[PDB]
RNA sequence: GAUGAGACGCGUUUUAGAGCUAGAAAUAGCAAGUUAAAAUAAGGCUAGUCCGUUAUCAACUUGAAAAAGUGU
């Protein structure tokens, strides 16, 4: 009949439940397919979907580019050998093919071993002549001989495929690469972002400071020196410490909880600068960039060393004079150590397995490990003076080619293949022919807004073609089209508002955007002078003239400021006080101080006139990074400024994207009002109201255009419909998932589709490394709460961050240990007598936070009413709460809540905040979620353009169903089952369907859809339970979960009753009956039979570990190309299997070769896979079997479930290894009792249900043998671990006496032994036990292998004894 | 809150850099090393200076494929 179906969705987990109009889950038969004897399984239709999280394609993006440089770099050689070749073909025949099988052993090369002359002489004579390629180029840059050909090419291919980084753009000048003008650069950025107290450097020599050669501490040192106000620990000192090398601490500079370390040599420097500036804000972000910029000068000028006469080639001589240094002190060394310490020689030298000198040249030894192997050599021995001060400079025996080099550009490369090209010029005339070739080969990169050259066959390329030949770097400008490509590129890059679609996003250094943010924040600033004694928000005219005043003068606006330079100077205002802002303001014009300081025309910058054209430009330089577009683009505003401003402003450069667009900041408009949201942020009368505000209020129209908005036209597909959305691709997956099994549930149904569909996003339960983050916070919070107030309790009573977890005593430190309602000081041993209180009761509203929450002696200090605390409390401690208010003790809105009853107390508005505050979602991705299913499920229409909406989707909060498990003692264990996802949707329909038939006009809170609004007045009753059944009230109280409850204990102890059956007002209908229907959720959580199924999937990714295996006789490894035997050349092993294959042949056995009938397990490779599945007999065949049936090939995937003897379960995790494949159903009162006994001294409730909780867990103690008597049957007829099941019995028995807390604690460590997937090793008390693994695979040969539906109802049951 | 475009430098693996002197070998004494070529998922056809590690995937039937169907 009818149904409706509830759903948990996660990243991992999707559950699953289809209830009736009794709230009872139906049970049906279905049938069952395959080849056994079983037709028919009756289930229960409940469950849940198990599957691996969906991975973000950030890994395959980086190999995808790596891959392209890869090829790039390649194709720029081939493009110089392709100039050289026919020249070539007159000097050398065999030069090219003799460097192509270079990698070649002499057996397989056709030809000569030695690849540049093909003859042993010119090849030693070479390579003694020039023992690096450097002394090669430096040669032919200062040669006017006439040179080899050959050589050259090798010179200009060294050239061209190292070729240096594109990081500055024009000529090499010192303006952008010498270290001093960087430093000014980056103590102008400094200052700029500072102002006050900044930091002047005029007569500074920061070249001969930072270029010095010595240690990296001894230079920041010294350059701290020359700084008498900072010091090494402050943040510019950790900024030159970065720039240096080193790695510096952010963390005492912002005051942050968890440390920041940062280092630019590090690989993983870019996610924590990103985790930082998250932290900071994005306006430190230009600061470490000229950081970084600092840096590369530096390690520059550090290579670059050979500056003497600034003759030939300085890069080259560099190196050689590094060479030449290198060999002296190697000899030196060798000397030294042959002298003084004869013993442990071929350690150093020829071990190479210890990190000697032979590990740091022919072994796998970094620079940085070389130097710390040798350092107490050295330090031993005498006569080392000048080797050391080498070592800590970084500078001893170092090679030509290492990290550093990065920072070299490619103008420098370019400079030595100019002047080679040029000496080289008359005596090759096609060198001159072809000079700009080869330059342009260097020096051409692709742009951004360009991408990927494709011909129509890349998902990734949206380049245009403005012709139809290969795109070379030579006819590159001629042949693409780049305006085309640039605007595809724009259209491309431009991501639509979350908010409001079919509207572009404005980049995040908008100024449209930052008078959006600054007006803001601006709107909620409150200010009170000397007289009105009352907070008042700031009016438009005063904002206006602020922003001008102010933001429109100065980067950083404090409070200080804000009171001097306008409220004295122009309100004539004495003091002030302000609460809206804190020491300054975190918004700022920032682009407009920049085209400020660019232009130098600020009446320019105020025209309204001037608006798009600004924000055009300011488009343009977000968008694009490449000169020649930015120029383009910049063309048409030529006439507007010219020469210095032009150029500077196309030097300018922004990153980053806004969350909001143009039409929604000042666009759409309120029908009434006639004011845009903008307009609203300026000038709102008295209330001010915030962006979120006027998204949020039903009372302008600018909701309704934000929804009616929201559907794009035409309908998509499903992938669009997912891929748009705000998400994680794992929860993104899950969605997927979840709309597959709505599908098939309804179909399961007779193809009728439910009247309801509840869902609920299933929330992360605590990861533990915040466990002591929440502890770190309150404890920081209770320091300084105190050392503002004064009170030196923490002296005379101290305390650590572990015991602060606790609720009363948390809570006693919060309140100065002082009675929140009475003039007297708490106990501080006597906590246990004092009871906790509710500020706003929870007839009213369920919230259990710190944030409604008090300790004192006894609750009835709080007064006679039902609402907040009396005023005759308030008055009292009015100023008590004031104290506690600025100290940071309590939040605004808890003071707020106190102090309510002064105010006249509970309010309708308040009431109906409460309402909403339960019943609405916040969250956006479940709107869309529920968007999704809605646009699936209801597609009906009538006479009229109306939409018929058949199916009701239900949106609820998570807190609803877990408050709905701790009140009425449907506790959830985790650690158990996988069940638990299961009932959280079964409770989820029912809490759904019981809240639509109780408050079918609170439709439009939960259900999606353009339904009636309504108001405030017509739910929320004035006063009291006035006149049952003859209003149209739906509720005094303001908590929506109330009739579910039998008794309402108020805040006076009065205890309201409630009807035994609890119906509808308007339409008569029964929507619960407090005994029959909890009877029916307790029986359906009971229930043992839950349909648990793993998704199967076959494996991606890689084909193998990376790391590249030397060569051995070994045939296990894999050819890294199919013509290199691994035996000779070496590659790869551990490949990953896709997935295993059922295969039944035969094979040859013996001396005889006789065939034997035989049925395996094979495992196919993701390198294997595509061979396989184009042709399966011939791969196996070649496998090495025969007569192979074609028909009774099985695919089977990870997660491949099958069963054996007395329903014992197992996954195939791998073609060699099992995982547990049963679930341990244990009956409700055995959770409950667990989780009573867990949740024993954190029961955080009443005392007289908690003492009769504690009673009942005491009553029970038989439970923990019961549960014990469980898990060993359980364990000894499917997980069959004898020893481990042994040594936890006895562990069981050792700890018997135990108290029943820590021990029902240990027995949930226990279910570790049982539960479902691959065996981990868990902790029970002192004994430790680890993972009894299921190495054997064969078993499941002869077992039945089950296949499943996605919800598990449909089985195909497949005998695989039958099969051979 | 996901998805994308450009580029650099290491790393690793083979080969080229002739090892020299004794001793029947076994094994001993030293001389030197810094660089380069090439590969960097096997590969694919659509042959592009493109694509190849994300997403997606129970079984069966029908389809080249998107996708339809099959079970009170």
């Amino acid at each position: 009949k009818k149904y409706s179906i509830g759903l948990d969705i996660g990243t991992n987990s999707v559950g699953w439940a289809v209830i009736t109009d009794d709230y009872k889950v139906p049970s049906k038969k279905f049938k069952v397919l395959g080849n056994t004897d079983r037709h028919s399984i009756k289930k229960n239709l409940i469950g849940a979907l198990l599957f691996d999280s969906g991975e973000t394609a950030e890994a395959t993006r980086l190999k995808r580019t790596a891959r392209r440089r890869y090829t790039r770099r390649k194709n720029r050689i081939c493009y110089l050998q392709e100039i050289f070749s026919n020249e070539m073909a007159k000097v050398d025949d065999s030069f090219f093919h003799r460097l192509e099988e270079s990698f070649l052993v002499e057996e397989d090369k056709k030809h000569e071993r030695h690849p540049i002359f093909g003859n042993i002489v010119d090849e030693v004579a070479y390579h003694e002549k020039y023992p690096t390629i450097y002394h090669l180029r430096k040669k032919l840059v200062d040669s006017t001989d006439k040179a080899d050909l050959r050589l050259i090419y090798l010179a200009l291919a060294h050239m061209i495929k190292f070729r240096g980084h594109f990081l500055i753009e024009g000529d090499l000048n010192p303006d952008n690469s010498d270290v001093d003008k960087l430093f000014i650069q980056l103590v102008q950025t400094y200052n700029q972002l500072f102002e006050e107290n900044p930091i002047n450097a005029s007569g500074v020599d920061a070249k001969a400071i930072l270029s010095a050669r010595l240690s990296k501490s001894r230079r920041l040192e010294n350059l701290i020196a020359q700084l008498p106000g900072e010091k090494k620990n402050g943040l510019f000192g950790n900024l030159i410490a970065l720039s240096l090398g080193l790695t510096p601490n952010f963390k005492s500079n912002f005051d942050l909880a968890e440390d920041a370390k940062l280092q630019l040599s590090k690989d993983t420097y870019d996610d924590d600068l990103d985790n930082l500036l998250a932290q900071i804000g994005d306006q430190y972000a230009d600061l470490f960039l000229a950081a970084k910029n600092l840096s590369d000068a530096i390690l520059l000028s550090d290579i670059l060393r050979v500056n003497t006469e600034i003759t030939k080639a300085p890069l080259s001589a560099s190196m050689i004079k590094r060479y030449d240094e290198h060999h002296q002190d190697l000899t030196l060394l060798k000397a030294l150590v042959r002298q003084q310490l004869p013993e442990k020689y071929k350690e150093i030298f020829f071990d190479q397995s210890k990190n000697g000198y032979a590990g740091y040249i022919d072994g796998g030894a970094s620079q940085e490990e070389f130097y710390k192997f040798i350092k107490p050599i050295l330090e031993k021995m005498d006569g080392t003076e000048e080797l050391l001060v080498k070592l800590n400079r970084e500078d001893l025996l170092r090679k030509q080619r290492t990290f550093d080099n990065g920072s070299i550009p490619h103008q420098i490369h370019l400079g030595e293949l100019h002047a080679i090209l040029r000496r080289q010029e008359d005596f090759y005339p096609f060198l001159k022919d072809n000079r700009e070739k080869i330059e342009k080969i260097l020096t051409f990169r692709i742009p951004y807004y360009v991408g990927p050259l494709a011909r129509g066959n890349s998902r990734f390329a949206w380049m245009t073609r403005k012709s139809e030949e290969t795109i070379t770097p030579w006819n590159f400008e001629e042949v693409v089209d780049k305006g085309a490509s640039a605007q595809s590129f724009i259209e491309r890059m431009t991501n639509f508002d979350k908010n409001l679609p079919n509207e572009k996003v404005l980049p995040k250094h908008s100024l449209l955007y930052e008078y959006f943010t600054v007006y803001n924040e601006l709107t909620k600033v409150k200010y009170v002078t000397e007289g009105m004694r009352k907070p008042a928000f700031l009016s438009g005219e005063q904002k206006k003239a602020i922003v001008d005043l102010l933001f429109k003068t100065n980067r950083k606006v404090t409070v200080k400021q804000l009171k001097e330079d306008y409220f004295k100077k122009i309100e004539c205002f004495d003091s002030v006080e302000i609460s809206g802002v804190e020491d300054r303001f975190n918004a700022s014009l920032g682009t407009y101080h920049d085209l400020l300081k660019i232009i130098k025309d600020k009446d320019f910058l105020d025209n309204e006139e001037n608006e798009d054209i600004l924000e055009d430009i300011v488009l343009t330089l977000t968008l694009f990074e490449d000169r020649e577009m930015i120029e383009e683009r910049l063309k048409t505003y030529a006439h507007l400024f010219d020469d210095k401003v032009m150029k500077q402003l196309k030097r300018r450069r922004y990153t980053g994207w806004g969350r909001l667009s143009r039409k929604l900041i000042n666009g759409i408009r309120d029908k009434q009002s006639g004011k845009t949201i903008l307009d609203f942020l300026k000038s709102d009368g008295f209330a001010n109201r915030n962006f979120m505000q006027l998204i949020h209020d039903d009372s302008l129209t600018f909701k309704e255009d934000i929804q009616k908005a929201q559907v794009s036209g035409q309908g998509d597909s499903l992938h669009e419909h997912i891929a748009n959305l705000a998400g994680s691709p794992a929860i993104k997956k899950g969605i997927l998932q979840t709309v597959k099994v709505v599908d098939e549930l309804v179909k399961v149904m007779g193809r009728h589709k439910p009247e309801n569909i509840v869902i609920e996003m299933a929330r992360e339960n605590q990861t533990t490394q915040k466990g002591q983050k929440n502890s770190r916070e309150r404890m920081k919070r209770i320091e300084e709460g105190i050392k503002e107030l004064g009170s030196q309790i923490l002296k005379e009573h101290p305390v650590e961050n572990t015991q602060l977890q606790n609720e009363k005593l948390y809570l006693y430190y919060l309140q100065n240990g002082r009675d929140m309602y009475v003039d007297q000081e708490l106990d501080i041993n006597r906590l246990s007598d004092y009871d906790v209180d509710h500020i706003v009761p929870q007839s009213f509203l369920k919230d259990d936070s710190i944030d409604n929450k008090v300790l004192t002696r006894s609750d009835k200090n709080r007064g006679k009413s039902d609402n907040v605390p009396s005023e005759e409390v308030v008055k009292k401690m009015k100023n008590y709460w004031r104290q506690l208010l600025n100290a940071k003790l309590i939040t605004q809105r808890k003071f707020d809540n106190l102090t309510k009853a002064e105010r006249g107390g509970l309010s309708e508005l308040d009431k109906a905040g409460f309402i909403k505050r339960q019943l609405v979602e916040t969250r956006q991705i479940t709107k869309h979620v529920a968007q999704i299913l809605d646009s699936r499920m209801n597609t009906k229409y009538d006479e009229n353009d109306k939409l018929i909406r058949e199916v009701k989707v239900i949106t609820l909060k998570s807190k609803l169903v877990s408050d709905f498990r701790k009140d009425f003692q449907f506790y959830k264990v985790r650690e158990i089952n996988n069940y638990h996802h299961a009932h959280d949707a079964y409770l989820n329909a029912v809490v759904g369907t019981a809240l639509i038939k109780k408050y079918p006009k609170l439709e439009s809170e939960f259900v999606y859809g353009d339904y009636k609004v309504y108001d405030v007045r017509k739910m929320i009753a004035k006063s009291e339970q006035e006149i049952g059944k003859a209003t149209a009230k739906y509720f005094f109280y303001s908590n929506i979960m109330n009739f579910f409850k039998t008794e309402i204990t108020l805040a006076n102890g009065e205890i309201r009753k409630r009807p035994l059956i609890e119906t509808n007002g308007e339409t008569g209908e029964i929507v619960w009956d407090k005994g029959r229907d909890f009877a029916t959720v307790r029986k359906v959580l009971s229930m043992p039979q839950v349909n648990i199924v793993k998704k199967t999937e076959v494996q991606t990714g890689g084909f193998s570990k990376e790391s590249i295996l030397p060569k051995r006789n070994s045939d296990k490894l894999i050819a890294r190309k199919k013509d290199w035997d691994p035996k000779k050349y070496g590659g790869f092993d551990s490949p990953t299997v896709a997935y295993s294959v059922l295969v039944v042949a035969k094979v040859e056995k013996g001396k005889s070769k006789k065939l034997k009938s035989v049925k395996e397990l094979l495992g196919i490779t993701i390198m294997e896979r595509s061979s396989f599945e184009k042709n399966p007999i011939d791969f196996l065949e070649a496998k090495g079997y025969k007569e192979v049936k074609k028909d009774l090939i099985i695919k089977l995937p990870k997660y491949s479930l099958f069963e054996l003897e007395n329903g014992r379960k197992r996954m195939l995790a791998s073609a060699g290894e099992l995982q547990k494949g049963n679930e341990l159903a244990l009956p409700s009162k055995y959770v409950n009792f667990l989780y009573l006994a867990s949740h024993y001294e954190k029961l955080k409730g009443s005392p007289e249900d908690n003492e009769q909780k504690q009673l009942f867990v005491e009553q029970h103690k038989h439970y923990l043998d019961e549960i014990i008597e469980q898990i060993s049957e359980f364990s000894k007829r499917v997980i069959l671990a004898d020893a481990n099941l042994d040594k936890v019995l006895s562990a069981y028995n050792k700890h018997r006496d135990k108290p029943i807390r820590e021990q029902a604690e240990n027995i949930i460590h226990l279910f570790t032994l049982t539960n479902l997937g691959a065996p981990a090793a868990f902790k029970y008390f002192d004994t430790t036990i680890d993972r009894k693994r299921y190495t054997s695979t064969k078993e499941v040969l002869d077992a039945t292998l089950i296949h499943q539906s996605i919800t598990g109802l449909y089985e195909t049951r497949i005998d695989l004894s039958q099969l051979g």
